[PDB]
């Protein structure tokens, strides 16, 4: 459907939004920073498609303690105005806090000690994050795309030789020193349900192969995520605004917003 009439500042061809950072990858994927998007335009586009976003977290053992803040701050900052389905995987269904949700938002508790068809039927996009985190600012439809990864906050300024990729050729996650675009954070990735299932299926197969060969990648699923995203380029990359640790890294000038952060 057509967008409605909208009044907003004209984009200026000979004035970049941001001159201090790379805002597009060499495969023409946007890198999402504050100042690169008009959220009103993007909200219109995604609301007109009645977009539903799934947000998945695992909260096992003592990590259930993090759910209350995670969910309450997600209610303030994550996809507000859009349909949201939280999927909380836990070993302690009774320890999930009763958090008040806005209209059009739902939560499912899934007990762990099988979700492929359910996700396809229930949501358009899946977002996969860790629970020991809080939202502090807007995280919205600007992230949505067929496949996205997030720049790890410790490595966004680093040379590829310094990236902590798996370096042993015996592992399926192996990346040599002369390869690599970015070091993506394992704690924040997503995309369409189909692309997230393709990614998780490929990662699981690679991890099984490594297990059979008696090798475990240096950073576990994150190492495999990095290998997958090297060979299957993401269609957006999120800046470190989207995964930050203020205790460890402060608040650099290049970050205009701190959106989703570690709980110290």
């Amino acid at each position: 459907v057509s967008l409605p009439r909208m009044v907003y500042p004209q984009p200026k061809v000979l004035t970049p939004c941001r001159k201090d950072v790379l805002v597009v990858t060499p495969w023409l994927a946007p890198i999402v920073w504050e100042g690169t998007f008009n959220i009103d335009i993007l909200n219109e586009q995604f609301r007109l498609q009645n977009t539903t976003i799934g947000l998945t977290v695992f909260a096992i053992k003592k990590y259930v303690a993090f759910l209350k803040l995670f969910l309450e701050t997600a209610e303030k900052h994550f996809m507000v105005g859009h349909r949201v389905h939280y999927y909380v995987f836990t070993d302690q269904p009774a320890a999930v806090p009763r958090v008040t949700l806005g209209t059009g938002r739902q939560l499912s508790v899934l007990e762990v000690g099988f979700c492929e068809r359910r996700f396809l039927s229930e949501v358009d996009y899946l977002v996969c994050v860790d629970v020991d985190m809080e939202f502090r600012d807007h995280v919205g439809v600007e992230i949505l795309t067929p496949l996205f990864g997030t720049l790890h906050p410790s490595f966004y300024g680093s040379s590829r030789e310094a990236f902590t990729y798996e370096r042993r050729p015996q592992s399926q996650a192996y990346i040599p020193k002369d390869e690599g675009d970015f070091y993506y954070m394992g704690a924040f990735f997503g995309g369409s349900v189909q692309e997230v299932q393709r990614l998780t299926r490929a990662c699981h197969q690679a991890m099984m192969v490594d297990q059979a060969n008696g090798i475990e990648a240096v950073w576990h699923a994150e190492s495999h995520l990095n290998k997958y995203l090297l060979r299957h380029k993401p269609t957006k990359v999120l800046s470190p605004e989207y995964l930050w640790d203020q205790q460890l890294l402060g608040w650099p000038a290049v970050l205009r917003k701190l959106r989703f952060t570690a709980v110290p």
